[PDB]
């Protein structure tokens, strides 16, 4: 009563996930009803009484029902699979109810998925009852319709979704979307014109979409060196009348990829190609007001559900950063796939890091051509290299919690304002095709960058790694809740070891340290990475060893 | 304000020494007259005032009278040279006199070298009154008080005062100061009566039984031989009786030299053994005057051990420290004594070196699993031996490290049956090494390896109490720091090359700067590249690393 009070309030901060004391989820009933006061409680407490098949259940509905109001973020394990109980999945999507519509933008990627989780009797229900002769599902299409650009990703995850059929279940559940997804269009059609608005705006992207898809096929289908494959793709666009869809010009459309941006056409002469062997295309595009021109890009080769995912966790440890004061400069740029085999990817100008070093030598000379301050740290404005610090840290931890593989100096990129980021994901938590991965992943490159080891502004980077690991350790629950919700996903990595793949991103949050213990821990990882990377902490390694051999 | 104190708690309570203070002495002028918080806060307090004003020095006077007592540590630190007020040495003393003889006796090696710096005039006119000030004076008469004291007392003036007759400047005139002591003390325990005689003869037989022991070193030296023949050679010098002015094979008790708690009689001399190293050591047993239980030790006639003295001194006081803490590491202090230079003794802990029990069992677990099996037990060792074998490792790399002992091998360290482990041998001191190298943390891949790799619950034990160790001895720096800036003219070899960055070395391994999270972090680090070039496997890990990138 006096001193496990701090016991209580330790299990209730702590874990997202919990083997333990089941024995002592009886206890959290004995203190449990008294101590309802508070939120996270409630979820946990919700964990145990299910678990006693039957009055337990009634007991604890009431319970629910009084307690105080459970945050959004909890509401999220309660549309996962784990809970079955009809009433309380009611209640989790009150409670996303109450959320406005941006975090359910993120949440609802995991949303979507979360449907394949029951019950299948209301979506039939719903489909009997648009014709004749959860509360979720109804709820994200009624908020769906509510707002415009929320309705466009609906759409487009529902698509990709619904698209193709191979390995039993999978079957079953793509069924099962197909209905939501017709239903969800069919209440538009029979919609106040708003909805019939947006409708007529979805069916506007279709129709795009596909017009350039046949037009990337035909570029495909020629045999080509580089350089005839982009001039082919810029004449065709040209070309207008040969397409239902002429694309010099059309009708103002809602982007698929930012809905609140509108484009009336791609601008051929400018669009051009990128180097990679599956040809991504960067189009230049036209907008409805003051002409502004959006750049993003078309990549027709594979699955960007992947790509996407890991942006949406990098939007959101953004956010969370900031939203704790923190901001690293990191730059979560939208990704969508249309479909799998192809999506748009926003641009933001960049140069990969290889590409730096090739055009010049050194990555400060680079800086120092768009930013230069004669007392500045280096050549360049004290700022631009505050902030390439700041992004790199950032972009190491996150790196590190989503094991993120494959990196190297084609897939960092470099602005002209020092910000760093990341650009390919083919490899996630952990999978690498190379045999070991470092730990950390920092380029030789970069680290010359920060001024060596040996540096004030190293020292800098390390120390905000270090409170960036802090931070995104204590908002745990969202992620693994996300997480959890995506094992069904059909990203490749959590496909290979599903069950699994949750574990992992645990595993690099070390929940289990305390505080000083994970700093150390991860002061770790950087110095071994760093050790391997420099030439001379090698060679020191080396003379150490030598020591005991005599 | 209230932060006043804040500032000024840091002042009393963080730094050993400070040329640092200086605006700080006024403040600390206006405050210390209401209040003298603490003991610590005298020594803090003295630092400004006594050149500047003659009179200044009688306001700091009364001040320093009606001072809460200092505590005996810091009064080490008024002795050295620098406080040069006569008035402030007799306080020092008076403190002193107040410890109790164990404390004093632990002490005492730096108090001897105090003489020197208290002031001359006052020794010479102590001799005046008795042929034809005060901590000189204390020395002799506590000296006569306690028979072990006395002894070591003797034996450190002896060393002090056999001449090199090589002596240039100071040093010339340093010795005669020394020569009046011991020449003092010898015929105040002449005169003295029935208690002081009797330490006075005590000392004769002493004094007599090294020579003798000396001239047959020198005997067995002098032949020729391998170390086998030389060891045949002096098992029959000691067995030919009267063939010395002492008869070795028995004899009139002598209190031992390096215990004068235990006396003996004869050495045994088919007990006796010789060591691998360079100026073979004797062991010998010898009998005792009781039970006969043996006592051993060892006998070096090759150099100098004033070094190996202090090292240990070092040693035997940090462990006081630790265990003072509650904190007990299985540690090894033995004795050694100097004697007058180039013999010593040195206290004989069976152990076998390491480098031995890998040649006799094939690695260390073979070995402890040899005296101490128990199936369950972690290595099939029992859980004990393991435990003391962690903690030994822990409380040596950590007290190696501050003392920055260096040129450790196999050689070097020993093992016990027990367990624990020690190190030997320490002619290199606050990193003088033959090698041009640290590793900054000396480990042998033998005993990582020892420890069960590097991830065990046990090697992650050893690294565990390293961080609780270092962060004890950070605790209580300015004991350790106070008896190095006695040793400045010590005439310990390491700490002349430059006198004064000895001091500042030991300060400076110390980490003092650092809070304490910083601290460990700071620890870890060296731990780190030190094991990682120690093992093989580690480094393969590297390059797999470095070639991540290419
Ligand atoms: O196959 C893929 C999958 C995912 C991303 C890309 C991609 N994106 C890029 N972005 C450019 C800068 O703005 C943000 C996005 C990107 O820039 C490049 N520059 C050179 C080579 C390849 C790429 C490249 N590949 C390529
Ligand atoms: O040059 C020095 C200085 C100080 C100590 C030694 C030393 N001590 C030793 N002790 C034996 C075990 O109990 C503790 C004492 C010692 O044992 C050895 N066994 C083999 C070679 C050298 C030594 C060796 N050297 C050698």
């Amino acid at each position: 009563a006096s001193i496990r009070d701090q016991l209580h309030t330790i299990v209730y901060r702590y874990p997202p996930t919990y083997v333990l004391s089941s024995e002592e989820q009886d206890l959290v009933w004995k203190f449990r009803f008294y101590l309802s006061s508070h939120k996270k409680a409630l979820t946990k407490f919700l964990k145990c009484i299910n678990w006693k098949l039957e009055d337990e259940v009634t007991q604890a509905l009431w319970m629910l029902a009084n307690w105080a109001p459970m945050d959004v973020e909890d509401a999220l394990e309660l549309l996962s699979p784990t809970f079955t109980h009809p009433q309380v999945r009611k209640y989790a999507v009150s409670r996303l109810a109450q959320a406005p519509d941006e975090d359910l933008l993120l949440y609802l990627l995991q949303l979507v998925q979360a449907l394949k989780y029951e019950d299948p009797r209301h979506i039939v229900h719903l489909h009997g009852c648009i014709f004749p002769e959860a509360n979720l599902c109804t709820f994200l299409i009624q908020r769906a319709c509510t707002n415009a650009t929320l309705a466009n990703y609906f759409y487009w995850y529902l698509s990709i979704e619904v698209e193709e059929v191979e390995r039993k279940q999978d079957e079953r559940a793509h069924d099962m979307y197909a209905m939501v997804l017709k239903m969800f269009l069919k209440v538009l059609e029979n919609g106040n014109f708003n909805l019939r608005g947006i409708f007529y705006n979805l069916r506007k992207q279709r129709r795009f979409i596909d017009e350039l898809v046949k037009l990337v096929k035909l570029v495909a289908k020629e045999p080509g060196n580089r350089n005839k494959k982009t001039e082919k793709f810029q004449k065709l666009l040209a070309e207008q009348d040969m397409f239902k869809v002429n694309f010099t010009n059309f009708e103002p459309i809602p982007f698929p990829l930012d809905p609140e941006i509108y484009i009336t056409k791609i601008v051929p002469m400018r669009t051009s190609l990128f180097k990679s062997a599956l040809m991504p295309a960067k189009l230049t595009f036209v907008t409805s007001i003051a002409h502004h021109e959006y750049a993003a890009i078309f990549k027709h080769g594979d699955d960007l559900r992947q790509d996407q995912l890991i942006l949406q966790m990098i939007t959101l440890m953004d956010k969370l950063l900031r939203r704790e004061n923190l901001d690293l400069k990191l730059t979560p740029y939208k990704v969508l796939a249309t479909s799998s085999k192809h999506g748009f990817l926003q641009y933001v100008d960049s140069c990969t890091v290889a590409e730096v070093l090739a055009r010049e030598g050194n990555i400060h000379n680079f800086f120092r051509k768009h930013h230069p301050c004669d007392n500045g740290p280096y050549g360049i404005s004290a700022e631009v290299m505050d902030t390439y610090i700041k992004s790199c840290a950032g972009y190491c931890v996150i790196t590190y919690l989503l094991g993120v593989g494959d990196r190297h100096l084609d897939n960092l990129l470099l602005t002209t304002n020092g910000k760093l980021f990341h650009i390919d994901f083919g490899y996630i938590l952990g999978r690498d095709p190379k045999p070991m991965p470092p730990p950390m992943k920092l380029s030789k490159e970069m680290v010359e960058a920060m001024g060596g080891i040996s540096s004030e502004h190293h020292h800098e980077f390390r120390k905000q790694c270090y409170t960036a690991y802090l931070h995104l350790r204590r908002h745990a629950n969202v992620m693994l809740n996300l997480f959890s919700l995506m094992v069904d996903a059909t990203v490749p990595d959590i496909a290979l070891e599903p069950d699994k793949a949750v574990k992992k991103v645990e595993e690099n949050l070390q929940l289990g340290l305390t505080d000083e213990e994970a700093v150390q821990h991860l002061q770790s990882l950087l110095d071994v990475s760093i050790t391997a990377v420099m030439p001379a902490l090698v060679e020191q390694i080396h003379r150490f060893t030598q020591y005991w051999r005599k």
